[PDB]
């Protein structure tokens, strides 16, 4: 019964990696949302409260810099570094209130793109100077596009970087390398890695697209690992699913099972988030100022029909369900 | 020129009160924008760094519960604490983004309300121990209900303590004391806050109601000001315009001759940021999960579509606008 079930708000350090140990051995997997707004990071921590559960809001590239407005120009990673530094305050500073422990993450980030992970690593290292826990939870890399050698060698570099603050990792690999991943490219990973830290998540590629899913691959991973290191662990590594949706609950247990500690969502919360407040054309007509069809017909206030912490809402009481859903699904409802 | 007309972040202490010194002596006032999320901070941070102008962010009791969320129990005033918080340190962390000062206020606070007073200024305090600003950088009660009295001695109680941060407080007074507010009464919150410390506006009773409208009173207030302390400025009173609402530009004009500098706008931002998110109405035909009427019929992806951030981004974009057209009004457009 690690603390981190007790403890409320963002976690850090060997939290992290208690909250996943504990995810395996008590065979489920915590959900990943990708935030944009402080309205959609609220459905996931209540989502997430009121199924009394763990949670994991993350950030994409784009994602980042949506919190700080496509208005801010990006060509140099300047709003998806500074926006999502200010979700992490914000996030941070909201998340207690709702009691739960929730991992900050920092979503997809390929080779293109390291400018922004360099400038929340700068971040990062600032605030731990100060506080003593980084900024962000965990941040992950996605350089599967580059060959094995290459994603890995800047993995171990960004890695080595990230340990001193105690931080999580999270790597995807691919089918690169100079088709599924061989057990065999996701050990290289491991003990590369793994020489640096054991706080490191991976997800590989097992027809997870983002011909079909062969999430059975995820415990070939596992046995494969579980020989080399010659230990009785039945789950060597800390393993993410990428591209949950769709995936029947088979396809889901037996990645759980597999070990998988992570899922990330979006697509599905981007969808769930609209449908409340699409479901506002039905104020079709009270909506247009003044006029109403209903009493008062062109002399009502819609003050109340058009204010936005009443539509909004509608979208974040759509996209928390959502998530209840997959936190269910996942058998992370009711976990701590 | 003062130095915060250059600044970019949130400003606080007297550059606070250099802004408004400036927007008296050069004839404007700064639109004050109520906020209840990230999405809108943005649109007004946006609408204020293109017409480069000074701006108001502000958290209305309300608005700070939503920023934490309404589903945050909020029967203690512990949702509008947490989430002003955030809100806090997410205007703080963004702001500095946009290239403009802003100035961190908050609104309504009556006399059942102080709850959500005292847990945000005594977050003030601790911050202010730790870093030397306040968290916000204004605050306001507004207690004309109780008897004018009691308004004055509950304000310099607060106000004491947060000179001290150097933090503003504007208040709000009424009609009643044991019809518009007399200069006398008016002068009388001046008389006991000065000795505090200068660091205060007030919002009077002219017609605002939130009959008719006199902001003529304003410019009596100055000259009773300035006769019983004897003082050359013709502006020695900060005047705040609340409910500033369809007022001619001849009325807000008269109103800011007489040395308003902050014009609470909200209603129509509210109507404003609504209206571009309404008008993704007109693509309802691609927001259903996977049919679509455009191109090959129920086998197209509606995700490019429903992506939150093209469509809360247009609800972003007509409010941002609403704001300009307010900052042309106002003449704080151009000021920096
Ligand atoms: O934009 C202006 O210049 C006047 C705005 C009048 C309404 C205020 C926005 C809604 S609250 S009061
Ligand atoms: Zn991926
Ligand atoms: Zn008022």
């Amino acid at each position: 019964p690690p603390a981190v079930l007790s403890k409320s708000g963002v976690i850090y350090g060997k939290d992290v990696k208690d909250l996943f140990d504990y995810a395996q051995e008590k065979g489920f997997a915590i959900p990943a949302i990708n935030v944009t707004s402080s309205s959609t990071v609220v459905a996931a921590l209540e989502a997430a409260r009121d199924n009394k559960a763990p949670i994991i809001l993350q950030t994409s590239q784009g994602g980042a810099a949506y919190f700080a407005g496509k208005g801010v120009d990006n060509k140099d990673q300047a709003a998806s570094i500074a926006g999502s530094i200010a979700a992490a305050h914000y996030i941070r500073a909201i998340a207690p209130t709702y009691g739960i422990p929730v991992v900050l993450h920092t979503d997809h980030c390929a080779k293109k793109l390291l400018p922004w992970f360099d400038g929340m690593l700068k971040a990062d290292e600032e605030f731990f100077a100060k506080t003593g826990t980084p900024l962000f939870s965990s941040h992950m890399l996605d350089l599967s596009e580059e060959t094995d050698d290459e994603n890995i060698a800047t993995c171990a570099k960004y890695f080595e970087r990230m340990a001193k603050m105690g931080q999580w990792l999270e790597m995807e690999i691919g089918i690169t390398g100079g088709l599924y991943t061989s057990p065999e490219t996701v050990f290289a990973v491991y003990e590369s890695l793994h020489k640096i830290s054991p706080n490191f998540s991976i997800a590989a590629a097992f027809g997870n697209v983002h011909v079909q899913l062969r999430p059975e691959i995820l415990g070939d991973h596992q046995v494969y690992a579980k020989k080399q290191i010659g230990t009785d662990a039945k789950h060597p590594l800390y393993l993410v699913f990428h591209g949950g949706s769709g995936s029947t609950q088979e396809e889901f247990n037996t990645a759980i099972k597999n070990g998988v500690v992570k899922v990330n969502l979006d697509t599905d919360c981007q969808y769930a988030y609209l449908t409340g407040i699409r479901d506002y054309v039905t104020n079709k007509i009270e909506y247009l100022k003044a006029p109403v069809g209903n009493p008062e017909g062109a002399d009502k206030p819609n003050k109340k029909y058009f204010d936005p912490r009443v539509w909004v809402r509608e979208g974040e009481k759509t996209m928390s369900k959502r998530i209840a859903e997959a936190l269910d699904i996942f058998h992370t409802k009711g976990q701590l």
